């Protein structure tokens, strides 16, 4: 009896399951969330992202909240997740409350072993993963959906693309911007970019780029591992520790972060990771290398 699950689908349950073996039960509305707490004393509640932020429900300090998310290399370049986010205090991508990978960053308790395997998965990852000639400087815009939470929680101003497009253009009115939409979503966009780089190769469009330009995209945190200076219109995870020019300042960020306190924070120690294979809790290095011998 050790966790439950708010409002989580059956197939959403057994991959849950793969990371909290322990999971007991499905709650499916506050009201036995708050008949059970009372009944065991306290409980440990799994949510998913900002579920009870878009209900605006809360529930007392006995009830322990977990806040879950995919993982952070599951998606970077290289769909049963081989890891997963698991914050106790708030969740990666909510610039508004704290979150556990902010603490961790901010304790930046980071021993030398830590950070030589930090930069191991840096290089590990620029290796395992069209462009304009012109003399103006590239700039390359990954498009979002806008009705994800890391705009809600994590961009305090601009809320759309064109809102981002046009924000861009004005603080760059000679480079050559280009906007590669996001996939899984005109006229009046190429009013403010200069071409629309609706495929080709995403990591691939990163290495002919100058600089990247974002709002909350995780495609800023590639960015970065590739060695490419970004620039953040919101408040990404990523955001507020000097490795990238923020538009707008964080108003709870004061550390100034390098490359690798950063990988080692997001993902080595904040992320959980179970192999593909065997089930069992591996390592950020074993995951990449599962999933670099399962491609070929």
């Amino acid at each position: 009896e050790d966790f439950y699950t708010y409002k989580f689908s059956l197939w959403k349950i057994r991959i849950i399951k793969r990371f909290f073996p322990t999971v007991k039960g499905n709650l499916s509305s506050r009201q036995e969330v708050e008949d059970l707490c009372q009944k065991k004393g306290k409980i440990r509640l799994l949510v998913w992202g900002s579920t009870l932020e878009n209900e605006r429900v809360n529930f007392n300090k006995s009830v322990e909240v977990y806040r879950l998310e995919d993982g952070f290399i599951r998606s970077i370049g290289l769909s049963i997740p081989i890891s997963l986010v698991a914050d106790p205090i708030g969740i990666y991508y909510d610039a508004t409350k704290p979150s556990y990978l902010e603490e961790i960053l901010l304790a930046r308790k980071f021993d030398n072993v830590i950070l030589e395997r930090a930069q191991r998965v840096i290089e590990l990852l620029r290796r395992y993963k069209r462009p304009p000639r012109t003399d103006k400087k590239i700039i390359v815009v990954p498009g979002q959906v806008e009705s994800d939470a890391s705009i809600k929680f994590g961009s305090p101003y601009i809320k759309t693309n064109l809102e981002l497009l046009k924000s861009v253009r004005e603080h760059n009115p000679n480079a050559y911007i280009v906007y590669k939409p996001h996939p899984d979503v005109p006229g009046e966009l190429l009013k403010f970019c200069d071409e629309i780089c609706v495929n080709s190769s995403s990591y691939d469009i990163i290495s002919y780029a100058d600089e990247v330009h974002v709002l909350t995209s995780l495609f800023g945190f590639e960015a970065l591992i590739a060695g490419k200076p970004v620039t953040c219109y919101g408040h990404p995870f990523y955001a507020g520790y000097g490795l990238t020019t923020d538009i707008y300042p964080h108003p709870r960020r004061n550390i100034k972060l390098s490359l690798q306190e950063l990988v080692a924070g997001a993902l080595l120690l904040y992320p959980m990771y179970v192999s593909l294979i065997d089930g069992n809790r591996i390592s950020a290095e074993e995951a990449i290398f599962e999933l670099v011998n399962l491609k070929k």
